[PDB]
């Protein structure tokens, strides 16, 4: 196995696919490189095309040594690698490395079949998951939380990820009729896809298994497993009937949290909201008896109500909707919230309440 | 005592007297305190003090308390640009009001906060931001952490005829500068705790204001602005950097990025705790090895000006990088005797600046 090509192309490619799940597998044929990197949940293959004369081969070699190594060469740098037994020589300039080998024939592999396919603009789809990911639960006994809802109904994507505490949705079009689908994406997975996008136009392909997700753009392939089990229909943990409507300025309603939440109790963070007419009051008190108040003028219509909030949940929404003003329908002070952005329909988020 | 500030004249005297911020409550405290038309704000670790003086332009009462430190800066850092922070002292309780926000914070008396003792200064200088900033970032790194030898964990300040020098070791390798000052000074030979070092880079804007320092027996002060830095100096005797520098040490010269480069790609194949490099030197040319138990290899070789015996010595390589990331010039000369014995390097096109690393088995 033999190539010689530029840093220059190494580097995203390195980038994406950074003990044999150390190694990355390089393999020559038909004029290509190809690079893996795999942890068996998971697997990035980046392409490489080859001009300059090379032989057919493969082995595998340690991801950040050898990375480091390619990033750690100058610019302009040019990479020359021949496979030697257990050793693979990298040569750049009067720089030489010997890399340890094994084998590419003991390489893990994830074979499978598509049943939904569909492109998209890579935009769309970073759109879904950062509307979303925040509420990804993260190392929950229910595996299932511990990821990101993808569904596919009539021409939409939807994503929907929620830790059993608060809840995202997001749809977005991609001007095709679906099959009604849905299947859960790991978190590393979701974090891994959100990593290949880079905000170019640039179409996505995506293809869903029983068992598998795939995502092609460029000359990246991202597959990963699905999380098995029975994900919350975000249908029943939308209110059903809001009869409270406040809406208010996203920033001034975020600044007001964050003060307020100083002097809350640094291990359970909360504010405590008084709504009434005209008028959102935001307290704060802590094992101190410090106290903090903010005082809002606000657009409200219903009843007056008390009610209290996790801080984090509402500056994570808050984040999330980069608004100029933002809708919160509320119910009682015993039931969930719903918030929008008072201008788009695309995301809702409910979070539950917090006693204080 | 009461006071009303605009955010933005609050915001870095609090951040620049959190400084050496905790064990107990009124350590996590500042001191505030509104007299003769100034508010100063201290806060402390028992070892040094931070204190800020600003002025008080509006209607202001005199006075003084000690409130949290983080909750009241993370307060005033929140509120809206150009906000209004009135403060007035209630017993027990600080009352911050801005617009329609409002704040509580949980007081301890002025009088039990720690205030470290008077004392008499016996030299005093002043000297350009630029210069003290270069001291310090010429040598901080080779500083102890936590030594059970703890004047090592600190930084030695020397004043000797028209020169200021720092010097700092970790009995591993040692790094010594000296800058002039354009005035005569007495001998003075101090130790610098390190949260102390650290705080004096810390105040050091990047403007015009020059530095006033003013040094004890037992204690460093160091005025920039409107802010004034007192440390107590560490109590111990700091080995002599002068019978550390090598006795006679052949001459090797070379581009410091080039040689930064050749060090951190060889780094990655060389063993992951004792990270040994080997370097083999020889007519004009520098030769770095790493390998590692794996039993890979990296080789790197560099064109330099050297003239003297063939020779192989091993090295720390990230003792190596430190040495060269501070130097940040062009081209670096390194001194070397044998295989055993420790490597002297400097700038190239500067005598100003010295390191000193002892060689790996
Ligand atoms: O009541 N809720 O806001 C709420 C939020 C998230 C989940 C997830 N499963 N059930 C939920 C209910
Ligand atoms: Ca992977
Ligand atoms: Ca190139
Ligand atoms: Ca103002
Ligand atoms: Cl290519
Ligand atoms: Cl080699
Ligand atoms: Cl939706
Ligand atoms: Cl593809």
């Amino acid at each position: 196995m033999k190539f010689t090509v530029e840093r220059e192309h190494l580097l995203k490619p390195l980038q994406q696919v950074s003990p044999i799940l150390g190694n990355l597998l390089l393999q020559v044929a038909d004029g290509t490189l190809s690079l893996t990197g795999t942890d068996l949940e998971m697997e990035m293959v980046a392409r490489v095309a080859l001009v300059q004369p090379h032989e057919p081969g493969a082995t595998t070699v340690p991801a950040r040594k050898f990375f480091d190594i390619c990033r750690g060469l100058p610019e302009g740098a040019e990479i020359a690698v021949q496979l030697e037994g257990e050793r693979m020589l990298v040569r750049s300039g009067r720089s030489r490395f010997s890399l340890s080998t094994l084998p590419a024939a003991d390489f893990p592999n994830l074979d499978w079949q598509s049943e939904v396919e569909f492109t998209l603009p890579q935009a769309t789809m970073k759109r879904l998951i950062e509307a979303t990911q925040f509420s990804m639960a993260h190392q929950d006994v229910r595996y299932y939380l511990n990821g990101m809802l993808f569904e596919t109904e009539g021409e939409e994507l939807r994503t929907v990820a929620t830790d059993g505490h608060r809840l995202a949705v997001c749809s977005m079009p991609i001007g095709q009729s679906l099959p009604s689908h849905s299947v859960i994406v790991p978190r590393k997975g979701v974090i891994e896809l959100m990593r290949m996008l880079d905000g170019g136009d640039n179409p996505l392909r995506v293809q869903i298994g029983s068992n598998n997700i795939r995502a092609h753009v460029g000359d990246f392939i991202f597959t990963s497993k699905l999380v098995d089990g029975r994900f919350p229909d975000y249908r029943r943990v939308l209110p059903k009937n809001p009869d409270k409507h406040l809406e208010a300025g996203c920033d001034l309603l975020k600044q007001a949290f964050a003060r307020a939440a100083i002097l809350s109790n640094e291990k359970f963070r909360g504010v405590r909201l008084y709504v009434s007419e005209n008028q959102l009051k935001i307290t704060a008190n802590n094992p101190e008896q410090e106290e903090a108040e903010e005082i809002l003028d606000v657009t409200y219509s219903g009843a007056e109500m008390e009610i209290g909030f996790n801080v984090s949940y509402v500056l994570d929404v808050l984040n999330a909707l980069k608004c100029e003003n933002v809708r919160m329908m509320l119910t009682d002070s015993v039931s969930s919230v719903q918030i929008e952005d008072a201008a788009s329909q695309s995301a809702a988020y409910v979070v539950m309440p917090m006693r204080l």
